[PDB]
């Protein structure tokens, strides 16, 4: 199955070959939006707020229509880079977004999404009337959206060490229980629901990943898109698919003992100089960081 | 100070800005060192362990010289990308040579390296005789080489999946302590002393990190080689080094609304030019990422 067939496929197909082979969980944090903002919007005119919560909108729809079945999305904390919002009152505004806004909760329904959301925002998150807030909508989306069965969509906030929660939980459960918790039970208490092993994470810029505690495996392929995600189409999203479902992973295993002396010297060739090639190595223009290709 | 300023430093002066700007906690799997192995020596007349065990020295060497204060390698679990040995007895080989063999014994002496062991090793292990032996031999290690303070050498072995160690480590903590216990003492629990949040990953081919839990943060700086670890040279690290210090956190940021229209052109069709890294392609059963 070659690269331009796949794209070159109906999106039910795809959607149905995703459902058998996965991606089952997606990592996918909205990064560098103030500068796809900055760069795709009018920012005297334009409300950024609404500009990135309509393509967090068709972000999340392109996801669950290609059939993957969860999305884990950091929203903020204190490791998340190229953040959507330097300040929390921003941030809080686009979070209530999230939980309030008509468009968002009419996605919600018509691709029968459940949302949840992790972290340490119960006690993080401003100790303000508008935090208050924003925790109350939370609870009521978790519980408006909680006969949707289709897809779930995992918002973090301070999604970023998860260590003293598990601690916590652990403590609790085992009191309540007379034994310690599986590692099941763990990833309920932390996420609601028990979610599988993250089998994607879609980042961008710089190589870095986080905020999707007890989820990650090595077995998760890492993404780093070069522009912002609100310039993702759904041509990078099936490239990063097919390379997911049918590159990271393929069969058979080459034996080495079985190449003749060409086939050594070919590979040997690709890994050998030249040079010394990292990925993740990168340079800067103006302040901004871009990964040398 | 430019990257050919920097690889032109001496070793000392590199190490020196090490020492004070990090990585102070670096993640170093080696992976990938079968196909060097079948592709740098002779499987009929060199004997595999020894090698591996030989490189392992010179890139540890390496990383410790370079004024990196911890080392954190996954050495066998079940989530490794391109692991050293695909069954346990031999990967049991290999591990016991890092407790026990002189060349390396030697290197923790002379380079003053405290190595501790983490993961999930003591239940799985000893099923068998030989594993209950490198489980003793691991425990030997940590306490042999516990007066040596300069670097700390974390191997990782079933060190992914902490959730339900950190759970039993806590439930115990708290009926001893009355209280549940910090993230700090989690750490210290897991890892046998406390270790900073890792600075960066270096892995090899497909693009994957993993068997560091706890440490791992979004100021986790990741990097993927081309070419099976061993292969590391003293630019390649360098070149690493250069970027996690100098450019993953430039400062000033950039202000977008200063910007002319022609700056902002510029950076726009960057972007508007589809890119990801990650992406690969596949010969003779290999993943390689594309360029
Ligand atoms: O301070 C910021 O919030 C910020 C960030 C940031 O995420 O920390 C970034 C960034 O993407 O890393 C940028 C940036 O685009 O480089 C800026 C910026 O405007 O330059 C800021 C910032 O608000 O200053
Ligand atoms: O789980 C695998 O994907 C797998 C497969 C496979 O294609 O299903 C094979 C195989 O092609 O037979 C093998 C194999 O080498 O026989 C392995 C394997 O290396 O054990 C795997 C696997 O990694 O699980
Ligand atoms: O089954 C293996 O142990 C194995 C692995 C592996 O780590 O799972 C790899 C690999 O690097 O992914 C490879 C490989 O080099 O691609 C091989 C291999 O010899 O092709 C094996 C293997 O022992 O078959």
């Amino acid at each position: 199955v070659s690269e331009k067939e796949f794209l070159d496929l109906p999106l039910v197909s795809v959607a149905e070959i995703v459902r058998c082979r996965g991606p089952k969980v997606s990592v996918f944090p909205f990064d560098g939006t103030r500068r796809w903002f900055h760069l795709e919007c009018n920012p005297q005119y334009d409300d950024y707020q609404q500009a990135a919560l309509r393509q967090s909108i068709r972000i999340l729809k392109m996801l669950f229509e290609h059939g993957i079945e969860t999305v884990i999305s950091p929203i903020f904390s204190d490791d998340l880079l190229d953040r959507g919002d330097r300040y929390i009152v921003q941030a809080l505004e686009g979070m209530a977004l999230l939980a309030n806004d008509e468009e968002i909760l009419s996605f919600y329904k018509e691709h029968e999404v459940h949302v949840l959301f992790y972290g340490d925002y119960k006690k993080r998150l401003p100790s303000t009337a508008q935090g208050a807030a924003v925790v109350k909508s939370f609870d009521d989306l978790t519980i408006s959206t909680s006969s949707n069965t289709e897809h779930r969509l995992c918002f973090g906030v301070f999604g970023n060490d998860a260590a003293e929660s598990v601690a916590q939980f652990s403590i609790s459960w085992n009191e309540t229980h007379g034994k310690p918790p599986t590692r099941r039970e763990i990833i309920e208490g932390y996420y609601g629901e028990y979610v599988d092993k993250a089998d994607m994470f879609i980042g961008f810029g710089r190589f870095s990943t986080f905020d999707f505690p007890l989820l990650s495996s090595g077995k998760t392929s890492l993404y780093f898109t070069v522009a912002p995600s609100y310039y993702m189409t759904e041509t990078t999203l099936r490239r990063i698919l097919y390379d997911h479902i049918y590159l990271r992973h393929f069969r058979p295993k080459p034996d080495y003992s079985a190449m003749s002396a060409d086939q050594l010297n070919v590979l040997r060739n690709r890994y050998r100089a030249q040079p010394d090639r990292v990925f993740g190595v990168g340079c800067v223009h103006d302040g901004i960081w871009f990964a040398e290709g």
